[PDB]
């Protein structure tokens, strides 16, 4: 049995002085980053004149020498533009010349373009960037369809030939310098006669599969074989070289698979670079995201160190300047060429990934980020690393790459009068940097070389951008960003507008705080605390009021490997379960007397606690619940959201009106041990309710801990009792007299249970005993032809397989476009191998073992029905090391239709189903006919898809262009309808009002909007003399808060909404007909059509309704035949409500919401039916980063 | 400018939609266009895909997307005051049709 | 002013959609009241002229 966490995350080698320093300064503080970078950037007050000059001089040139004029010429819109440029671009998929110029004149011309040719306007994003400057995630494809319509009508062949034409020259000749390597070489001679070199850069990056990777390493063997030849002995640096992406080249590049990259992508980039050896070219290791930066110095050392490779100096490497680490980078890489001997080629680079820095970091609430907030602190960070470079060219080679005229002046100055070839070079992009470098290479300019990087293959801040403002001045341009940083009033001040992780939501609550498993010191203290976790005594005990309880004692094993005992739990009688209620109502009026700020107060220790404590907890999880450290932090994280969120709520909104419900009993599921258990019991207690904790079965020890956490922020014993055990457990607390509320969260069938024994009773005041069952869903994700594969898979991968598939909102059913599907589903299978599961106390683990050996065997027993069915099943191999353990191995099953699936499979098992196009709308219809509506995804670039399947879903948890799992508290407020649950959503603002007897009115929760069905009932209702009902009915219109529709604060490059809908249709069962009117109001004011008891005998009482009232009402004798309903209206005396209440549990289906009222409580109290619980909470996360970057930032 | 009812015809003057009622085929307008798509109209296109009429289905489509119910645009005006212009249903719509595909085609139409 | 912008808001309507395909009607006739006796007068007319129908 390995020692737990004695393999964690070892490095790949002893972290040397020079590399800890990069580590050190990962996310090191803005303002302490920026003034050694001001020191070293300072220049002569000379230099900076002459620089200025310079720079000027070019700007100047610049200013004095394609698609506008094309939309000028045509009078084009800019959607007709977009348009245009993708009609051209599918018209070049046609490849015979003549085949093309046909379609145009006999087809195109005269409007027929959408049978002759996926969507036209997948790539509109991209040509609306080409056209109008300006970025969209998604693409208005009804716009572009009316413009291209409306462009052929006007203007007919000639201004398609034109389209057809720039898109040509674009494609071809502009973006790429060639469609391959044997053409980009014919048109490189041209500006190498003139004094140009090349880089070479075979579009490639981010394998996905081992296929991928394969692909990506034979097209750059064989383009340097082409470079090679085409060099012809003219060396490294009057000759052309290469640039690879390192995650071209390995499906698994990361820290976490630092075994396989030093393994298996190191050798492939040996293999490249003794062939770039042969040729003598140059071999340029380009920069990509910050979490690879530090894992690419491996790499880079162990090549630089390869006796093999002696002899050659082509051996490239970037540096991103926007990045905090930079200088200290600088340092080990020119230490690393006075030590091999080899004079590393260095590109000086800004950096290509900003925005999706900054998202990343907000995302994994870092501390900081690694990348620089304010563009001018890059320019100086470039500016100071060129000084390091200069002053280490006997050892180095710096590249210079930029387009920006005042950074090329500053470092030509910089760099003095000697110079030769080989001392230092500039770099600039292919169809960019020309204009700038033509006013540098030559005898006649400022005769300094510049390597143009070029591309092969099928923001207002830039210099780029202002150098085509015409309101940017040159004075402007050629500022000098070091001496503007230096009289700045706090030098380094991170940008006003980008929140830190920590600060994502302002001043409602602290962001919880994550871990970089990328950072050297973090996985190295980390391991420590993780070991340290493993030698504790971790034990689970019946905590009741009066002291820990007497029981039976078993012990807890880690579900990857039964060998290793976390911990013991000692599991309640039911006998002290029935007391722990009786002791919680007891104790019920002294914490309810605890005002609702020092309750919050409570919450906020607990979050500070566990946040201080989340190393140590992380352990826990990992080997309790057999989960990847990285689902570890989230959930630690989770714990912490909910506990500051229901704080923040409570100060919102809870005071001595709103009275507790009493004892509450908070039933937990093992897949989230510690943040749903900590979620329920966080807004009960902080809502004045004693409660009763009764964890999963199979996870009792994080439990304890989080109990004793909450005890220690100061929840009184008495108010927060765990009882450790079975279901027989739970079962005794739901039945229990003073159980006044349940909180479930775990499989439908169960709550189910829970639904049916809490109907025989009623609380204290006649009500039903509220029931928040959170359970399962059958979750799919539609992706179209105009979705990115790989995207897709990544996303798939994740939703699916993440956590072993034990996610509520786990991905169940993959639903992929035809045309698009086999292609996807190669990729999905490629990517399916490519995962290790394993023991989780390995940072290599992607996906962790099942949580018994149940579920296990329930899990396969579905997998084999499938395969016996003759259903395509694709499985990973799993080691034998799993066999100490219960592990399922990641599974694809290819479905024939939705229907094969009958089931919630709770495991790491996607089901792939085919649609056609056509027929999205009854997929959709499919998808929703299931009864559950959790979470759901939709791949698509197209505006119409998303508002066509996002208007017909019905789902609690909408994601686009994103993975499907790991809600966000406060962000997306997690929760469904129909079999996923009752809501309201966790982690929204309807939760607490929910565990009061009189809910409050929640922060930002109105609307504006009235129902006009509920405005025709009104009018009736006065119509018929109901005068009183007339007026409570628009009430309820105006008190309603159907229509509420808010984004939420979140992360950049992302828009997280959250909307109030009509819930469906709402089982009313009156006893009066001023009830009935009521309660109509109530279901109409919400949006919601009515099914009406028919044995009220109140038919009479809706005599001549408007139509539009009409359509919105049945009547129902067979109220389990008229189903699903969405919420229930009851009124009656308790008696009736009993019976009512089990009535309404024995419905199939759903578990209904039920409200009951007397009839005198509904002439008394206009709030007698809730109208929080008749609209249904949505949530919608939106990646608007998915078209490449992020247009608002 | 222009009404409904007793109001007028339309469609209004100095507007997009004006131009296209003097000519025999009407343009697509500038920014006339809709993400929208009528939910009863897409219930019609399944009803009539599982009734085999698939090129009605196929037109009932190409309706629902055609169609510009649900634009909502802002018009270029004076500060302080927001000028918005937005297509709604019209109301019912009288259908006259001949053939049981004439009535499909005409259903799409008005649905959309 | 309102017989102005009838002017230019139809020419430029129909500078960003006319085409050969959209036929004219033919001779329309254009009615006008006595309470806009030059706006609207001019932009019945003037979009009818356009679309390019003669005007009566
Ligand atoms: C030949 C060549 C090769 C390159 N290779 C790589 C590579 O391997 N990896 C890589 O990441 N990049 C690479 N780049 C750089 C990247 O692709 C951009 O071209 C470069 O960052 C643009 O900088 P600039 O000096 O041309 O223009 P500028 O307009 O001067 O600088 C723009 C840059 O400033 C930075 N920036 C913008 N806004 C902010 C902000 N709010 N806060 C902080 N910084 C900000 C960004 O880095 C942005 O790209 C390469 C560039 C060239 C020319
Ligand atoms: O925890 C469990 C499993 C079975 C069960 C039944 C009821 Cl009535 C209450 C709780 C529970």
């Amino acid at each position: 049995a390995p020692a737990p966490f004695a393999d964690f995350a070892p490095p790949v080698r002893p972290q040397s002085t020079l590399r800890r320093a990069i580590t050190a300064a990962y996310r090191r503080p803005e303002t302490e980053c920026l003034p050694p970078l001001v020191e070293a950037a300072t220049q002569s007050k000379e230099i900076r004149d002459a620089a200025a000059s310079t720079a000027r001089k070019l700007i100047e040139a610049l200013r004095g020498k394609g698609v506008e004029g094309l939309v000028q010429e045509y009078s084009l819109s800019s959607q007709e533009g977009v348009a245009l440029m993708c009609l051209a671009e599918a018209l070049l998929r046609i490849p015979d010349t003549a085949t093309r110029d046909a379609l145009i004149r006999d087809k195109i011309a005269d409007g027929n373009w959408k049978s002759h040719l996926r969507s036209l306007f997948v790539n509109a994003a991209t040509w609306g960037l080409v056209v109008t400057g300006k970025l969209t995630s998604t693409v208005n494809d009804r716009s572009l369809a009316a413009a291209l319509t409306r462009l052929i009508s006007r203007c007919g062949e000639p201004v398609i030939r034109r389209g057809v034409d720039m898109a040509m020259r674009m494609m071809g000749e502009q973006f790429v310098t060639g469609e391959t390597i044997r053409e980009a070489l014919k048109r490189s001679k041209e500006l190498e006669e003139k004094g140009f070199s090349y880089s070479y850069d075979m579009l490639g990056e981010a394998a996905t599969t081992a296929a991928d990777a394969e692909r990506y390493y034979r097209d750059y063997e064989s383009a340097i074989h082409a470079i090679g030849k085409a060099s012809a002995g003219r060396g490294i640096y009057e000759g052309p070289g290469i640039s690879i992406k390192l995650s071209a080249l390995h499906p698994r590049y990361s820290r976490a698979q630092a075994a396989r990259v030093m393994g298996e992508l190191l050798p492939r980039v040996k293999a490249l670079a003794l062939l770039a050896k042969n040729y003598d070219i140059g071999l340029n290791i380009d920069a990509e995201e910050a979490d690879r930066l530090e894992l690419s110095l491996d790499l880079l050392e162990v090549l630089c160190l390869d006796g093999d490779l002696s002899g050659w100096n082509g051996m490239g490497f970037v540096v991103q300047a926007y990045g905090k680490r930079c200088p200290f980078v600088l340092d080990f890489i020119i230490d690393l060429a006075r030590r091999s001997g080899r004079r590393i080629m260095v590109r000086l680079v800004k950096g290509a990934y900003w925005d999706a820095e900054i998202k990343r970091a907000q995302l994994d609430g870092l501390a900081d980020f690694p990348v620089f907030t304010r563009k001018i602190h890059t320019d100086v960070s470039y500016i100071a690393c060129a000084a390091k470079l200069l002053a280490a060219t006997d050892v180095v080679f710096p590249q210079f790459a930029t387009h920006n005229a005042q950074t090329l002046a500053a470092i030509y100055h910089m760099a003095g009068k000697d110079f030769h070839v080989g001392k230092y070079e500039f770099q600039c992009l292919h169809g960019m940097g020309e204009p700038l470098y033509e006013e540098v290479v030559g005898r006649g300019k400022l005769d300094r070389p510049c390597r143009i990087y070029a591309p092969v293959g099928t923001a207002n801040s830039s210099f780029v951008h202002r150098i085509n403002d015409p309101k940017v001045s040159i004075d402007e341009l050629i500022a000098d960003p070091v001496e503007v940083v230096r009289a700045m009033p706090v030098v380094g001040a991170k940008h006003d507008r980008i929140a830190l992780p920590a600060e994502l939501f302002g001043d409602a609550r602290t962001n919880s705080a994550g871990l970089d498993l990328s950072n050297e010191e973090t996985l190295a203290s980390l391991t420590e605390a993780l070991r340290e976790s493993a030698a504790m005594k971790w034990t689970a005990l019946p905590q009741l009021a009066t002291g820990p309880a007497a029981g039976e004692t078993r012990t807890v094993l880690n579900p990857g490997d039964h060998r290793d005992v976390v911990g013991s739990v000692t599991e309640t009688s039911e006998e002290d379960a029935r007391r722990a209620v009786r002791l919680a109502a007891d104790a019920a009026p002294d914490w309810a007397a605890v005002p609702p700020s020092e309750r919050a107060a409570c919450l906020d220790r607990a979050a500070e606690l566990m946040q201080a404590r989340m190393p140590t907890l992380l352990g826990l999880i990992i080997r309790e619940a057999g989960k990847s450290a990285l689902n570890a932090i989230a959930e630690v994280r989770e714990a912490i959201d909910f506990l500051r969120y229901y704080a923040e709520q409570t100060r919102r909104t809870l005071g001595p009106g709103h009275g507790p419900l009493g004892p509450i009993v908070c039933i937990s599921p093992w897949n989230f041990p510690l943040a749903i258990f900590t979620g329920q019991i966080a807004a009960a207690l902080v809502a004045g309710n004693p409660v009763l904790a009764k964890p999963a079965e199979e996870t009792p020890l994080i439990a304890a801990e989080g109990v004793r956490i909450l005890r220690e922020a100061g929840i009184p014993a008495s108010a927060l009792q765990l009882l450790p055990g079975d279901g027989r457990v739970g079962a005794a607390l739901v039945a229990a007299a003073e159980t006044a509320g349940v909180m479930f969260t775990g499989s439908t069938e169960v709550a189910r249970l829970i639904q049916a024994q809490l109907a025989d009773r009623l609380s204290p005041a006649g009500r039903p005993i509220p029931l928040i069952a959170e359970t399962g869903g059958q979750n799919a994700m539609i992706v179209d032809s105009s979705a990115l594969a790989e995207q897709v898979v990544g996303d798939v991968i994740t939703s699916a397989f993440d956590s072993a598939g034990q996610r509520c909102s786990a991905l169940r059913v993959l639903c992929l476009q035809e045309d698009v599907a086999d292609r996807i589903l190669t990729m999905l299978k490629g990517a399916l191998h490519e995962l290790h599961i394993g023991r989780t106390d390995r940072l290599s683990v992607d996906v962790g073992p099942v949580i018994t050996s149940e579920a296990k065997d329930n899990i396969e027993k579905h997998i084999e029905r499938m395969r016996g069915l003759g259903r395509k099943v694709e499985q990973i191999g799993l080691a034998s090391e799993t066999g100490v353990g219960t592990f399922v191995p990641p599974t694809i099953i290819e479905l024939e239709k939705l229907s094969d699936l009958q089931r919630e499979v709770f495991g790491p098992v996607l089901h792939v189903i085919r649609y056609r196009r056509d027929d999205l709308d009854r997929l959709v219809d499919d998808v929703n006919a299931t009864g559950y509506g959790l979470t759901f995804g939709l791949h698509t670039r197209l505006d119409e898809t998303i508002a066509h399947v996002t208007s017909r879903i019905k789902a609690g948890n909408l994601y686009i262009n994103r993975n499907i799992i790991g809600a966000v508290v406060g962000v997306q407020p997690f929760g469904g309808r129909g079999l996923s649950g009752t809501g309201p959503k966790a982690g929204g603002p309807l939760y607490l009002g929910r565990l009061v007897t009189t809910a409050p009115v929640p922060p930002q929760h109105s609307s504006v909007h009235t129902d006009p069905v509920l405005l025709d009932f009104a009018k009736w209702l006065d119509g018929k003399g109901a005068r009183a009902e007339a007026e409570a009915a628009r009430n309820a219109g105006s008190s309603s808060a159907l229509g509420l529709d808010l984004e939420l604060p979140g992360p950049v490059g992302e828009r997280n909404l959250y909307t109030l809908h009509a819930r469906g249709r709402i089982l009313l069962v009156p006893a009066t007909e001023s009830g009935l009117y009521h309660q109509l109001a109530a279901a109409l004011a919400t949006g919601n059509s009515v099914a009406i008891d028919a044995a009220s005998g109140l038919q009479a009482s809706l005599k001549n309704l408007p139509q539009t009232v009409g359509l919105r009402v049945s009547w129902s004798k067979d109220w389990a035949a008229d189903g699903p309903f969405a919420g229930a209206l009851v009124e009656g005396d308790a008696e009736r409500i009993r019976a009512v209440n089990k009535a309404i549990a024995a419905l199939p289906g759903p578990l209904l919401l039920v409200q009951a009222a007397s009839s005198g409580e509904i002439a008394r109290n206009p709030d007698a039916y809730c109208l929080n619980w008749l609209v249904e909470e949505v949530s919608a996360s939106i990646n608007t980063a998915a078209a490449g970057g992020n247009a608002s930032l």
